[PDB]
């Protein structure tokens, strides 16, 4: 068997929070919501790892970029576009870019340009618009027994966390909000807010990770948000077989929700929220007339309920599996 | 006075033609329609020139990229996106990118976000069928076009037999002309039986044709009114505090430059070469704001501008309002 195609999703890297803790004086080194230099580095390193895998090991892709060999699509945010740019700067690094004349660089240090298209901000393909996302949560998640139960467990801490942080804390949604700020603060080596113990910080962060993952343990919620992208990735695999497409890779640059919704849709919901620069790949293999698929998440293969001992299944089986999911929803 | 804001449009660089000459065996070193390495270099060099101007000379922009200081928007093609990427690699080159004091990315590349319009957007490039519909309606039956067609018509039979490609009007001449322009830029031989004089002639008609399309302010406004308004609004937003950008940059095509210049009532006399560019510059001196218009390295005099190719922002707004009202 030989690898003949890959479809990939990433979450973007470390980024300055939109929210902030009122009773703290955190600054972020960039504008709110922007990818930080740390975030750029995370994605670049992922690019290097992908080069070692899909170029060096599998030889699916060549060492120098072939035009029209990779299709890249991003959500309409600076952080996802810059994350894709940064990753591609790892996959095809300085030194490998095009030459003109007598082996002179087209661009200083032989950077390799690779086009990235962006969805509109209104697109629901890669990230659900915030208002539509919350609408789904209010309808399907916030009133679920699981969410209600966890809320009751955590509720005794809300008053104190609010008095400490300043920020309103009146439910798990608010905990998730401050949780992102504490995650980035910790990543950047900032002190804890005055009066916030490390144990309390840990608990807030754990609830944040629990909450984001819990949202997508419903296959319904997942399909609502991710059925479209999941179908599209599988169609990409098919287009590689039926000759309709000549790409060796499609790459969707997105968010934690993007990974969560696709995994949730395929009936293999993540147990923990995706950290920065998390990624998943659908790999397609060919052996004569036999085509098989494998599914990789954060460096490990994932077993779909239709897969065999070796975490593989025919493309035909994957298509039938998706068809029924579509029929179900 | 001090420069406080700039809005810029570019045409992309050298790219492999979509069409080809049937009786020739040209290959392009990339897939059809893709930016070539030559094209990347053209845009990169433009970036370097822009750094010398707006960073080194005017100091509008700093030497290391400030997030949210530049807004970049491109048409939905590989060649326009890659052209913007390449230009920005000149404006903020290897060595200036962020640190974590170690490089965030090998050789300190500086990532700068580029958004893309949808393929059906009419802002930067009119979709092909809509563009041709405009031409069929307003251009192809114009006396200028008819007359030029009659002058060139005696050559159609010959050019068709030589090239293989259908040649039955100026539209077909423009098509093969694109191919001959790229062929010559890449040092390829002329098709067998095509004289240099004939090639020059085909290319001259091509440049004439593209420019002629936009000497109508109406055709220009139809295709370019939206973007022209948007650029002027960008300038106003720099003054009214609505926007914190120091520059907006629209990555486009020859048509994009042609339509904006045509809308402003200063239509180009010749078609934009690869990597051509236009900038609206905004200056502040106390409470006085003024604007200048730069195309391919030279200032352009709007009919409302003074001896120094400048006018108040207020005047530019009034001038555009009237154009809007006119159409």
């Amino acid at each position: 068997s030989k690898l003949i195609f890959v479809s990939m999703i990433t979450r973007h890297g470390d980024r300055a929070p939109f929210a902030n803790i009122e009773n703290a004086n955190y600054s972020w080194g960039t504008e709110l919501s922007e990818l930080t230099p740390i975030g750029m580095n995370q994605e670049y390193n992922l690019g290097l790892q992908l080069r070692k895998r899909y170029i060096d090991k599998f030889g699916l892709l060549p060492e120098h970029y072939v035009d029209q060999s990779i299709y890249v699509l991003s959500s309409h945010t600076n952080r996802t576009v810059v994350s894709a740019q940064s990753l591609l700067m790892g996959l095809y690094p300085a030194g490998t870019g095009p030459l003109i004349g007598d082996g002179d660089p087209a661009i200083k240090d032989r950077f390799q340009p690779i086009p990235i298209m962006t969805l509109s901000a209104d697109s629901r393909l890669i990230q659900f618009p915030y208002e539509q996302y919350l609408a789904v949560l209010k309808k399907y998640v916030y009133n679920s027994p699981e969410w209600q139960n966890k809320t009751k467990e955590a509720a005794p801490n809300f008053a104190k966390w609010q008095q400490i942080l300043g920020n309103r804390i009146s439910g798990l949604n608010d905990v998730i909000t401050v949780g992102d700020v504490l995650i980035v603060a910790q990543a950047h080596g900032k002190p804890l807010p005055k009066g916030l113990s490390q144990e309390d910080a840990d608990q807030i962060i754990a609830l944040t990770d629990w909450g984001l993952a819990q949202q997508f343990k419903s296959q319904k919620v997942s399909y609502i948000m991710g059925g479209k992208l999941t179908n599209r990735m599988i169609e990409d695999l098919n287009n590689a077989v039926n000759g309709k497409s000549k790409y060796k890779m499609t790459y969707y640059s997105g968010h934690d929700l993007t990974l969560l919704e696709v995994m949730g849709t395929l009936g293999v919901p993540l147990d923990t929220a995706p950290g920065y620069a998390s990624n998943l790949e659908m790999e397609l293999y060919k052996d004569g007339d036999i085509y098989t698929v494998k599914l990789r998440y954060n460096g490990k293969y994932v077993k779909l309920p239709i897969m065999d001992k070796n975490n593989s299944c025919s493309l035909d089986a994957l298509n039938k599996y998706m068809q029924s999911i579509n029929e179900k929803f």
